[PDB]
């Protein structure tokens, strides 16, 4: 019942997970799951999360963590162009490592799984 | 004293103009002003999800109508200055003191006008 695009099991609610090769920097560590950022949303304050991460994180605060400023789901938008592109070429290793050692960018891994990996 | 270095960053321009850099190491290409090819300076967005210097896209506005990237219209009014993160990752890149004959020191480039400020032997 693994997820088809990331190897790994979880809820369609939350993130796809990923093991990355290198120390991602902080600054594009989602704050609330400690995750590079997956879908990042900016908000009005300045701040980014990921889509799910916040989502779901509004339905129990109203609160933006960082700066405790009123947050409003839809006034949050979609990253710029520079950040999907910082965090689409991160660096990460293929989940079935007991066949595949692979390690490719970020958003090339469901490719990879969906053609080519014979642990998928 | 007349026409002096910069008192930020430390090197010779024009108040128009961006500060300039020493960078130590290659800089992501995703974080290069595509107008200046410099690293971005006062990052700003455009409604179609470019990043520009704020100063190279003030000025590039004022003869021209558009995106450099994709020729759609582009007003400097309707820009937004980028997110927090843009301008954390901006900060952290290493660069080395412009007084290069009497200080050898590597910072983060956030961290170059209080160096200039509080501890190079080369300021003034
Ligand atoms: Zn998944
Ligand atoms: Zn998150
Ligand atoms: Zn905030
Ligand atoms: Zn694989
Ligand atoms: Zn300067
Ligand atoms: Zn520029
Ligand atoms: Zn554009
Ligand atoms: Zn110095």
């Amino acid at each position: 019942p693994l997820c088809f695009e990331c190897g790994q099991q979880h809820w369609t609610r939350e993130n796809h997970l990923y093991n990355y090769q290198n120390e991602v920097d902080d600054d594009l560590v989602c704050h609330i799951c400690l995750q590079p950022l997956l879908q990042p949303l900016d908000t009005p304050c300045g701040h980014t999360f990921c889509y799910k991460c916040l989502r779901n994180f509004l339905q129990e605060k109203d609160f933006c963590p960082l700066d405790r400023k009123r947050l409003h789901f839809k006034l949050c938008k979609k990253s710029s162009i520079l950040v999907h592109k910082l965090l689409d070429k991160l660096l990460v290793l293929c989940p079935f490592s007991s066949v595949c050692k692979d390690v490719m960018q970020r958003c090339d891994l469901e490719a990879h799984l969906k053609n080519r990996c014979p642990g998928a």
